[PDB]
């Protein structure tokens, strides 16, 4: 039902707030392929840097670095700047635990 950093236990988010396909498999520049989960929320991440759309797996995205706020694992993305919705978060599903 919650989802904790996989590296350290911080609080990040909710199977209840998912939002669809949830899951997207995707590759950056250097090739390295993530299991990505759409979360509409999330919390405890450090969002580093400004926007950026370049390699944008989303279109009409941005996206920010997550890093876990306390353990500063990379756990994902921040996405700003489109429409239906403006905002979301894209996690790296196997940097996460699922529990109670
Ligand atoms: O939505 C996303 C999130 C982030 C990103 C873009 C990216 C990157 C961007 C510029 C440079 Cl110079 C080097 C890198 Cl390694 N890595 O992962 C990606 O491919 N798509
Ligand atoms: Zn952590």
């Amino acid at each position: 039902s919650i989802f904790r950093c996989r590296q350290c236990g911080q609080t990040i988010s909710r199977r209840d707030w998912l939002l669809p396909d949830h899951e997207h498999v995707v590759f950056n520049p250097a090739g390295m392929i993530f299991r990505v989960w759409c979360f509409s929320l999330a919390q405890g991440l450090r969002l580093i840097g400004a926007p950026s759309g370049e390699f944008s797996w989303f279109k009409g995205y941005d996206w920010t670095i997550a890093l876990c706020g306390q353990c500063g694992s990379h756990l994902g993305w921040h996405y700003e700047g489109g429409s239906q919705p403006q905002t979301f978060f894209g996690l790296i599903k196997d940097r996460l635990a699922e529990g109670p």
